[PDB]
């Protein structure tokens, strides 16, 4: 026995807050929660405890300390058979990355619709309120690779398979309702451009560079999806505070047979919240992992991350009847003209057992779909449906990928398909080919109908010669952008100025932001100009009379496109900094930690050491972290009771967490003398609007500190943080 | 595009003879023969009755006939996922062959021993009499590809997977004593040599050319291997009727620690039976999947493939009583030195359901052994333990072969060893690495001992230099080869001969041939002669004084080395072909077909054409093949029963099958006017040993039949054919 | 033509600071830049300049903006070979990284030595002082993906191919002058150990977690390369700021067969110098790439590299 | 892709194009070709855009398909012409 | 062995060396989530050095046990207490 005899080596099975326990394996932390794909991986799963250390062949191993040699200081010798297959292994561990995403960190859930939408689509996974699909979650960023950190700005990926019981359906989207490009067979030159570039693989992670920006430059469909990765949408605090799109225009087709245009998106029940971008960069460095870290933690703690599936749904016949095409993926559908209609509840609630066999093999494919849906013509769609095939030939290492557990579907799957690398199916059908006698033709072919049926292609009208050509109406590019930023606030348009400002820093090319100032003299004066004072560029007369591009169908703005216009803030989940000192004030801390659990906001109780600190009534606080090891960035507000505040009142680390925190507009409340600490932030004495101060934490301290927490951030501090050295 | 009505495409799921039905995967056809291993592959099986055809994702497909395009005469559209699902599958099904031994046909089946075997070995399989442990084995020849033909001339394999609960040992044998090569470091050379040669990939499943004979005359060592090779061991009758052999000597380690030399060996309880080159080389052509096949069938049939498997057995403290190394693998231990010792026996039952899956992709290596064995200093045992774990990596896709079923373990396992391409195993274990405190260190080390045990090496005392050097004892490369040679009967030494002359006689540059013969007249003056007439070749007086070599410990003969002198004929499962006439004695079948029934020996009926011929009594006969499409080559026996002879009296291919048949030294019997067709083959009124004959098919005409049939060919007609132009 | 008429979008081809010039494939900064391995790969080496855009198998692309469809708002066809290509390609362009050091950023150069050293050993790169030997070098971390962050604490790996005249010796060692563990046969466990952990995969380019400490804490032979990598050694200020071992020792052997046994090393004639570990951490977040960065600008500033 | 081991096919010897080739495709296993361009994209200007694009012509021109006339509804269906 | 050539290293640093060494355990092993591993650690660095384990175990808030306070200190290394 090495675990030591208090048990204190193995977490609890039942949900946890972060930090509570070590994290652990999903079937081992909650082993009572259950779906019907995570019955069917039964099969394939592996314990340990108990059993002896083997071989892959199953022969017990007697010593697994050392190789086989001639003499103890003796050479190794080639029949050490069993060195050699742990080596080989090991050796061999490695399958590539995904070609993009390749950073991304996954779930398992489930998925229920509110009610039957079988007027509109014979989907079998929508038709029944109470008909429940598994599903598996993959959310990514899009540049870096599987070992690049979290926090980036990126765009986001928000993968979806639902393991439907005709089929599996993959919804693969991303955070942002557009894409950079119009025609997939752009795809590898835009993520080349964007990917770290080719003689020295810099940069990891980071679109600012020049190669990125070039092409921008050059390709101004690009400027959509550059303005949300620019806002604060390209900083997500959460995988659980980010919305999700589908991006193309889909067509669910019901039994009837009509086809209804559909666009696909995902609400996140916890709200839109971004963190700021150099809280964002300097967390890629203290936790690269904060993301994957915070949805594991989460489903740990029984924090689950809902979301609402919605449909923006236009009718065949309205194809035509908007200022852009449907077709079109660098525009977007305003919710002002098409509005989401809530379809059903996705909750991701069990964390993997092994992340290389269930994330990192898992494979999704917008192609998956299943009778009561179909595509459209769009460009960037229809060249998605040959990438994703044939990308996992040799990611996953041919054409059983299927095979592979995470990947099988749960309802039945029979076809003369035979062999390939690593088959796993021992097809016992007399036949391999159809049509056959000789096994009565099965199985065999489905018509389609109402239900259970086979698919086919809705019917749609193709006419034209065959052409390389793009749609003249794909060819607008300024509209979308201009629509996007004149729906942010004050606060966000100023976030976007400062990420354009900071990015084009970074190329080394002056003629490259120039070209790019340019462009945003295209889509709005004041953005262009902010922007080039920042790059000690001056707008040319030309650029200055440049008119600005028409509204989109008559909207002037819509605020369903800012993060902030419209609060939606949810406190459950986040987690409060509180900076203990030697004698704590053990009255402000039982109420800071009894308001806060009542609310589900969590807490870790920080100081200089490891360890333990006792309070005034000698109550022992246990330590979770030093302010060093647990920064500001990590938490969502910062709480400082009172009690002995002398002993950290000239702490260099914990002032600057209070530097370092309202810098990043978080609130932050202080209690008696914890008010000291207004000075270093510099503070009035009569206070200010996001600093919460008091003679101890009741009642009303924490109501008025969760108000601030619902809110997120505090906006109106900005013009005030220039003047503090953080 | 169904199945008839009377189900006759359907094959009865019971025992049936050769022919009777159409051959199909085991499952169905004999679906109660069960054994842990066939039980343990049912999560993989796959049905396909009563079940809709899907995409892999288990889409349901309603047209699997058409592509889909823009309009019926149109382009095919990138959209169409079904179709490159399909079509990308088809592409990818391939994997890399077998580098040798890449031609194999493979059954399912059982082991148990006779006796426990305690007292020297703790290996579990061997420890209890009604301990049973399935097996799967698979056969093969060496050189050609998976697509050459069975009855070349080569060496077979004999690969034996015991699926025990003390993990998986393989025996990987062949059906010779010894290999032609002495150190693991020559085998890519000789390979090389024996395989197509480089420039044009010529010539397939042969060892008739330049560079092997170039690699045989300038590497002695080879010579034994060879002699084997022109023998007719190299052109076994069926896998049922040949040796196997592991060829290394190995160790036993019993529980008090104590090891035992061992070699395998596997008898064949159905007999020692080959062809002779000329059928052999014929059948090559006429059915190049006569060997896969017959074995297919055999166990269709009943006629389950047993061996028996048997240990020579040499002290350790005999290791050096022997004029030949122990440890040389071109040196055999004869039997009347050192005799085999019965050890159990295995029964092959079943066949697969799905080659590719369960022969194609196995993965056998000498390596795979259990407590209770253990290797020698053999050099080309040692280079094999490398080689069979490396060459599974690109063949079988990656690390996880041992998770592609047919090779999984029956018994447990479970370790610390992780990911890799495909990887099934999805492991809950906290811990990835040992030694652990955070799963108290499981799964744990076990250390050795009598059952149960961790393998641990014998501690075999090793002393020498670091040396690139041949043991001085393995430097002798004739006496073996000579009583080899001496051992055999003189029809085998007269096919040996033939053998030689026929191989030198294809190599282009004709001092490779003069040098063979001189390596010849090292062994046996008077094969070296007899070799040298047929090449044109004169001895020099210096090669007519060469002395031979010693016996080989006092033997000048061993008769366990030739595959007939001593009858071991065993005529169950043997096949005849019933020559038919339009007008069949009904009387003459009924008796033939009862005496073969008795002794288990099948029958095939042949006509002119197929469809049915009435017999005299209004009996229906089904007619299985023409003569031309089933001939004299397939069968052990012609058998010619009267009615209207006259109706195939001059048919060319009925009289040709007679003259076929007798070339190749098979029986033949010929009931009432059947006797006219003796003049085709010359033979006299009295008749001739070999030829039944009588004016009816009764109880004695079948007995001498199958008298004959049991000692398998007729060799007192050798003298006979050379006159026969057939 | 997209370039700028005043031709800033090219860097020029002479030394030049960090910060001067855009950087640049090494042949076009520094094309006079000469060896024996770098003259030999000029059989693959394939330009651009002026030729016209292809597919692989050198069909002139007329349209590489669009896909080939029936109509221009129509379906994608499949007879669009040009467009399969290129994307078949793309949708392969990944091998499967290192599994360890897979973080990692190499450059060419040569080496020479001061002295014929054919009193002991007879390899022949070691034979003459005016013997040049091309070398490629990369330097690595151990633990992080090859997306992972350069100023990471862990471990460098220092990995030098020498083309000699008498075959490839590649000297593959580390900047400690021992490693964590004794045995081969242990390599999986500690390397999982240290690895992101197997149910999260946290923490990347870490050994702050449970299982590291945990191995550590039950296989005392790691304490002294542990003692390393928890000193400033494990946080160079760059890869030409450190030393670097081969940790084993090995044989040189001599014209006369005779064994000497040898430890090799490698002395950074820039010195020794490591961040402190709050500076190293944030660098991570400020600028993943720092030590390749400054690699890449050391050699295009000619501050080049040297060890003896 | 499974047979001859990855997209750089065209690389071995026996199968290369014997006139130019250049575009911005990169890596692969197996990857032969060392690019020195700058840019691995187009649109470019690090490197004037090159290798460039080229219209289609009389000689030496870029491919471009003919423009047959496709008209039909989207369909898994055999034409009558071919039974 | 394994606890000398620790110590040889430890001996050889210069003062602000070692402090950056005590800081980098002392961070790290925060970061180790169950205790008793932080401790098992504490305890073999005890081995190597009396000072340094004091130093790390102070900043977790780990006390030295009496057997811990009186572990004797590895050889040095063939009579080297330190090499610069
Ligand atoms: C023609 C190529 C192509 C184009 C135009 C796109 N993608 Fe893509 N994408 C891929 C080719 C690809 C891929 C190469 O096939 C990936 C990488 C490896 C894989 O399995 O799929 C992939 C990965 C990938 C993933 C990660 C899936 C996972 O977690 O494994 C997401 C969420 C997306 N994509 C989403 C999108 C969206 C929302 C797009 C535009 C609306 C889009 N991609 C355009
Ligand atoms: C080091 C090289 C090497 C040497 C010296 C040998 N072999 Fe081998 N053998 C292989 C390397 C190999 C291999 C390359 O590893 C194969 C091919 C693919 C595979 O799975 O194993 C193989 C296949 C193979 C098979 C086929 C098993 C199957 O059906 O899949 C048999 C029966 C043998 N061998 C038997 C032997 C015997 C009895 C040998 C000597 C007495 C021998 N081999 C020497």
């Amino acid at each position: 026995s090495l675990a030591p005899e208090d048990g204190s080596h193995r977490p609890a099975a039942e949900p946890t807050p972060p930090g509570a326990q070590p994290t652990a394996p999903g079937s081992l932390k909650a082993p009572d929660t259950r779906n019907e794909k995570l019955n069917s991986l039964e099969d394939v799963r592996k314990g340990s405890e108990n059993y002896a250390l083997t071989t892959n062949q199953g022969v017990r191993i007697a010593d697994d300390q050392n190789s086989l040699r001639a003499g103890s200081r003796g050479p190794t010798l080639l029949e050490d058979f069993i060195l050699r297959e742990k080596i080989t292994h090991f050796d061999h561990e490695r399958i590539p990355e995904r070609i993009v995403h390749a950073r991304g960190s996954a779930a398992h859930g489930y998925f229920q619709p509110y009610k039957s939408l079988s007027d509109i689509t014979k989907a079998d996974f929508l038709s029944d309120p109470n008909k429940i699909t598994p599903v598996f979650v993959r959310f990514s960023t899009v540049q870096g690779g599987a070992g690049s950190a979290d926090t980036v700005r990126d765009i986001r990926g928000f993968a979806t398979k639902f393991y439907t019981e005709e089929g599996i359906f993959d919804l693969v989207g991303n955070n942002t309702p557009i894409f950079f490009i119009q025609d997939a067979h752009k795809f590898p030159d835009f993520v080349h451009a964007v990917k770290p570039e080719p003689h020295w693989a810099i940069p990891q992670g980071q679109i600012a560079h020049d190669t990125f920006w070039d092409y921008v430059s050059l390709q101004p469909e690009t400027l959509h999806n550059v303005m949300w990765a620019m806002s604060d949408r390209g900083i997500p605090r959460s995988y659980r505070t980010m919305e999700g799109f589908g991006i193309h225009t889909f067509r669910l087709i019901n039994a009837e047979g009509k086809a209804t245009f559909v666009r696909f998106h995902w609400k996140p029940l916890a709200g839109k919240a971004s963190l700021v971008w150099d809280e964002a960069q300097k967390l890629t460095g203290r936790d690269p992992d904060f993301h994957r870290r915070e949805l594991w933690e989460a489903i740990e703690a029984g924090d689950f991350p809902e979301y609402e599936l919605g449909f923006q749904l236009i009718p065949e016949e309205d194809e035509f009847k908007f200022d852009f095409d449907l077709l079109d993926p660098t525009k977007l559908i305003p919710e002002e003209l098409v509005p989401v209609q809530r379809v059903g509840k996705m909750v991701l609630n069990r964390n993997p057992d092994n992340f290389f066999a269930e994330n990192e093999q898992a494979a999704f494919h917008p192609g998956h779909i299943v009778p009561g849906l179909d595509f459209t013509n769009d460009p960037l769609l229809q060249g998605r449906l040959f990438s994703y095939t044939d990308t996992q030939i040799s990611r996953l290492g041919g054409p059983n990928f299927h095979e592979i557990p995470i990947n099988r579907p749960t309802c039945p799957y029979h076809n003369f398909q035979r062999d390939g690398m690593h088959r796993m199916g021992i097809d016992t059908n007399p036949a391999n080919y159809e049509p056959n006698s000789i096994n009565d033709n099965w199985p065999r072919e489905t018509p389609p109908g109402p239900k259970r049926g086979g698919f086919e292609s809705y019917q749609e009208r193709v006419e034209g010669n065959k052409v390389r050509e793009r749609s003249p109406s794909f060819g607008e590019y300024y509209s979308h952008p201009r629509l996007f930023w004149l729906s942010q606030t004050p606060f966000e348009q100023r976030h976007i100025v400062d990420g354009f400002s900071f990015e084009l820093s970074k190329v080394v090319r002056p003629y490259i932001r120039e070209r790019v100032v340019d462009q945003l003299a295209h889509i709005d004066l004041t953005l262009a100009q902010a922007v080039a004072k920042n790059l000690g560029i001056e707008l040319t007369d030309d650029q200055l009379n440049i008119t600005p591009p028409p509204d989109v169908n008559g909207l002037k703005k819509d605020p369903s496109l800012s993060l902030y216009a419209i609060p939606d803030g949810d406190v459950k989940g986040r987690v409060v900094a509180i900076l203990l000192n030697d004698e704590v004030r053990s009255a402000d801390l039982l109420a800071i930690l009894k308001a806060l659990k009542a609310k589900g906001v969590h807490a870790k109780l920080l100081y200089s050491r490891m360890g333990e600190v006792t309070a005034d009534d000698g109550t022992v606080l246990p330590i979770a972290a030093t302010f060093a090891g647990a920064p500001s960035l990590t938490v969502d507000a910062v709480i400082v009771p009172c009690g002995n505040i002398a002993d950290i009142a000239d702490n260099g680390d914990a002032n600057y967490y209070l530097m370092e925190a309202y810098k990043h507009l978080k609130p932050i409340a202080l209690a008696g003398d914890a008010r000291k600490f207004k000075a270093t932030i510099k503070i009035a004495d009569q206070g200010e609007e996001g600093i919460v101060e008091a003679d101890s934490a009741d009642g009303s301290f924490m109501d008025e500190l969760l108000t601030l927490m619902a809110a997120h951030r505090v906006w109106s501090r900005i013009p005030k943080i220039d003047k503090i050295p953080a």
